[PDB]
């Protein structure tokens, strides 16, 4: 279950859109979005956006200096075995908004520095079909 | 046909708001047009004015402020055609606003107007549209 990855050569800024579509398979416990500020294996996490099938649940949250933050959790959990989804990351001046299913998911307020952002890694139980950064 | 479509957008928009519009062209369309208006008067100053002309191959961008049309800006040639949906991505940044359509980077019209002026999206012209979408 090797992780994507995707580098930011410019970082990102206000403005900047990761899609992410894909197919959550149908035995499948939980995928995950990184955005991590370098390469180095226990980079910190800018944004970890973790949805769980098997706990019913999405978690968000942060990591610094290999540390998790405090977990935030999102209503519910749009995301369904064997079913398809669509997800944008948008960065605004205050965090990331997530997007799932063209509706708004959830707001989590930046904890880093965002210019500290330099790769996009998705990982877990999940068939990735694009990658995109607008 | 929902046009002419208006969105309502009381708190404005910042960095970081993305408007996503689909649609279809009709078979006969002539042109149509996203605006970013500064407010519901007719006439209002528009921080963008998104115009595909399918009966000119162009897309033309502009601003008007103080009830005076700026220099159009042109996209490369029209990413859309008569009898064919599409789906747009207006996308405000800092610096401006970058159009993405069918998933490929189209344009990018750096900001004429302070952002903070915009308080209405509106569409309208010769598009059947589907939906309106502001994140």
């Amino acid at each position: 279950n090797v992780p994507h990855k995707s580098s930011l050569p410019e970082g990102i800024r206000p403005g900047t859109v990761l899609a992410i579509a894909g197919l959550v398979p149908p035995n499948a416990s939980r995928f995950h979005v990184n955005l991590l500020c370098g390469e180095e294996q226990g980079s910190d996490a800018a944004l970890h956006f973790n949805p769980r099938l098997d706990t019913s649940e999405v978690v968000f949250n942060s990591k610094e200096q290999g540390s998790w933050g405090r977990e935030e959790r999102g209503p519910g959990v749009p995301f369904q075995r064997g079913q398809p989804f669509e997800v944008l990351i948008i960065a605004s001046d205050d965090g990331f908004k997530a997007v799932v299913g063209d509706a708004q998911y959830h707001h989590f307020r930046h904890r880093l520095p965002l210019a500290r952002v330099r790769l996009v890694e998705v990982g877990g139980d999940v068939q990735l079909d694009s990658v995109r950064i607008f």
